[PDB]
């Protein structure tokens, strides 16, 4: 099986989290392709992948805004090949904000409309993800067991 991880990260937190998940999946036997959202195009992005994991941090002055590099992908999600695709989401944030990891919710909701199959509720990391390593590894393991 092939898994794609696409992340939008500005300060490196969601990127670390994506790398952590990627190693877990690889150790299990998946062929993993991990890509920064800045480097991808939406159109047919998910083609060929058995599992897609999308990660993004949350921004915005007084609204929920997705990480800049992820925005174009979210805006064109309908062209990615999400129907019937097994997906799960993750993100980093900071619980000082009420809309903690709000990006994750926005992405999940769109995916559901698009007919994707959300295999596990999104992983939401507060603060330094290295401090949450066990939680990330545990979530990767739960995603695997949910396929
Ligand atoms: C202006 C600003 C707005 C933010 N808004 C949110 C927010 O609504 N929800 C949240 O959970 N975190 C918010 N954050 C926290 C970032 O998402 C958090 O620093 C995160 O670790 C960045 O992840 P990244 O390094 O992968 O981009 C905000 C941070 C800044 C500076």
């Amino acid at each position: 099986p092939k898994a794609l991880i696409v992340y939008g990260s500005t300060t490196g937190n969601t990127e670390y989290t994506a790398e952590t998940i990627a190693r877990e999946l690889a150790d299990a036997g998946y062929e993993v392709d991990s890509r920064d959202a800045a480097s991808v195009e939406a159109g047919g992005l998910f083609e060929g992948f058995d599992l897609v994991l999308l990660g993004c941090s949350t921004w915005g002055d007084d609204s929920i805004e997705l990480q800049d590099d992820f925005i174009p992908l979210f805006d064109s999600l309908e062209e990615t090949g999400a129907q019937g695709r097994k997906v799960a989401c993750f993100g980093c944030g900071d619980s000082s904000w009420e809309y903690f990891c709000g990006a994750v919710d926005a992405i999940e909701e769109k995916l559901k409309n698009l007919g994707a199959e959300i295999v596990q509720d999104g992983l939401r990391i507060d603060g330094d993800p290295r401090a949450a390593r066990d939680d990330i590894v545990g979530w990767a393991h739960d995603v695997r067991g949910a396929i």
